[PDB]
């Protein structure tokens, strides 16, 4: 019928990749769009080569590369989400496509934070928002959001568990800032965005502080209940 | 009926703005889309404020700002061309929309030159081409190109005539490089592009070395003949 679009949102290492890989196996009517940045973080596609280069340069000099990184990350996401939307689930009874994060996380979590940290200047940030408004303004609109809610401490521990060398330098303070932004957007719903429909979009908040890899049935039950309301 | 899309191409100060302002007055069926960069080069729209800032920073440090400038210039153009295409000439018998330059000049003249001058690195250039392929690949396809052909010397003289302070530093050598690229693309048709239809698109080449502001009737006659063949 019509594909339901659900974004999975949450802090770094909250368990989004883990959770979408669990979901994808439970139904032939369920597909996932993994986050391009996540696939850059390891044959290589031209996007993966560009992505790996711009991530490495980001760790070296964020105030030079934030604009180039954020625009390519967002383009890459829109391309990947559109491909799944136009490629998959045509023969499905109750099709659901789970996005690992969204164009809204790109702008309101990550790019916003880089502007706030002076890694983009005002011109870079205003050009980025202009580009985003227009790049979007031409189908990916969400039917719902699933917020995987973990403490900054849980997330710092999970960065340690995941063991990517380049991330071991990420401090608690950065995770706390991103946490505050997620809480404002998806819990308090205090964040003003340029996308009117978002203030109305249903949100399912799931506490993922407890390990769920072998014990996820209650989380999935909440997902199925949430889906039946949309 | 269907709007004919004609790009006006040529080197800096060849007389494109002059020529499109002549054309627009000759027919109610004729409209023009002036080049965004040209309107940045002087109430202010957010695009003009961003544009003026990024042009000034470009003159100061092209190897920092070339990618940001080229992506915003190309977005701005696509937005302006689409607005005219969807806004204007609905009640016209023989509608023609004259583009001041194109998305192809953006990439194959200007961005290509900045890459060739090491003002973009390989990642910046590959991300730019990826973005361009995709940003276009989703209506603006040209029915024809009008090439205003002037010598580098004519163009350097016309930069002096036009008198913009920031351009008086542009050397003949830069104009010669851009001239060679226009000759390869539009005269020899040696330039390989990623847009198959372009090798087929009709091109009208007009010699504009002689001043035409009070003596343009022969040029316009060639334009009307060219239009009748499309
Ligand atoms: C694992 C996180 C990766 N990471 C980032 N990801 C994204 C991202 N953007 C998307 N649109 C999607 C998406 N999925 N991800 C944006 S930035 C990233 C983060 C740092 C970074 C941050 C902050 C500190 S800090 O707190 O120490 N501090 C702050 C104050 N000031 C500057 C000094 C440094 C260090 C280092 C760098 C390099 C990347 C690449
Ligand atoms: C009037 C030209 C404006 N100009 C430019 N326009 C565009 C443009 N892009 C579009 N997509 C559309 C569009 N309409 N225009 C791109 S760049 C521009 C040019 C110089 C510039 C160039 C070359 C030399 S050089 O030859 O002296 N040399 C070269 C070797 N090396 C680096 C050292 C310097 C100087 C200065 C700068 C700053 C802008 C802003
Ligand atoms: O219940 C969980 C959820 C996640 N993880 C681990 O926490 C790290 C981060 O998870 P993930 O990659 O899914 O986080 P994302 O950044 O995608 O949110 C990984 O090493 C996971 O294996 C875990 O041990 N138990
Ligand atoms: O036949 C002409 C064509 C142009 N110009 C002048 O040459 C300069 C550059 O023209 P234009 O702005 O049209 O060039 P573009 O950069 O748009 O090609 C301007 O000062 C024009 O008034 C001129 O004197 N005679
Ligand atoms: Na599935
Ligand atoms: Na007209």
């Amino acid at each position: 019928t019509r594909i339901k679009k659900i974004s999975i949102e949450g802090n770094i290492a909250a368990g989004k990749s883990t959770f979408v890989n669990i979901l994808k196996q439970l139904s032939e009517d369920w597909e996932v769009v993994p986050e391009p940045v996540a696939r850059w973080s390891n044959e290589l596609t031209m996007e993966q080569k560009n992505g790996g280069n711009v991530l490495q340069m980001m760790y070296e000099k964020p105030e030079r590369w934030s604009f180039t990184f954020q625009t390519y990350a967002c383009l890459s996401r829109i391309r990947a989400q559109l491909a799944s939307l136009n490629g998959k689930l045509k023969d499905a009874e109750k099709p659901v496509l789970f996005f690992e994060r969204s164009v809204y996380s790109d702008r309101y979590i990550f790019a916003s934070n880089l502007y706030e940290s002076e890694s983009m200047n005002e011109t870079e940030w205003t050009i980025y928002q202009d580009w985003h408004d227009w790049m979007n303004n031409q189908s990916l609109e969400l039917d719902g959001i699933i917020y995987l809610q973990a403490t900054p401490e849980t997330c710092l521990h999970r960065i340690y568990l995941r063991g990517r060398n380049e991330e071991q330098g990420i401090p608690l303070e950065y995770l706390e800032k991103l946490h505050y932004k997620h809480e404002s957007w998806l819990l308090h719903r205090t964040l003003k965005t340029n996308f009117d429909y978002l203030q109305e979009v249903p949100i399912l908040t799931l506490d993922v502080n407890e390990d769920f890899k072998d014990k996820y049935e209650s989380l999935v039950e909440k997902v199925k209940e949430f889906l039946s309301t949309l």
